[PDB]
RNA sequence: GGCCGGGCCACCCCUCCCACGGCGCGACCGCUCGGGGCGGACUGUCCCCAGUGCGCCCCGGGCGGGUCGCGCCGUCGGGCCC
C-alpha cells in the first residue's frame, strides 16, 4: 500500500446496448389493454 | 405685362430599387386521415386468433414558419417624386 497506492480504473467499452428491463407502456397501450378487458369480459357474459 | 437662363412636377416612351397588401410557383424546416417491410408488450375469439406502442428507412394527403426566394397584380406609395 505504501509503496503503490495509485488507483488505474478498468476499460471496458464493447458492450452491445441490451436492455434487460421491461420499458414503461404507453397510454396508447393501456388504453387497448382496458379495451380488450371489457371486450372479454362481455364476450364472456354472453357465451354464459 | 415683363426684360434671360436653370432645375422639379403635370404628358408620351422605357426604367432601377425599396416598402406594404394579394395571388401563384418552387426548395427547406416543423406539424400527420394514412400505407410497407423487425423488436417488445396486451386480450377469456388463442390454428399462422385478434388488437397496441416503439427503433431505422421507403411512400401518401393537408397545415404553418423562415426562403438572394421566384413571377404577376394594386398603391393620386417612397426613393430631396431614383
Ligand atoms: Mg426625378
Amino acid at each position: 500500500i505504501r509503496e503503490n497506492p495509485v488507483y488505474e480504473k478498468k476499460p471496458k467499452k464493447e458492450v452491445k446496448k441490451k436492455r434487460w428491463n421491461r420499458p414503461k407502456m404507453s397510454l396508447a397501450q393501456k388504453k387497448d389493454r382496458v379495451a380488450q378487458k371489457k371486450a372479454s369480459f362481455l364476450r364472456a357474459q354472453e357465451r354464459a
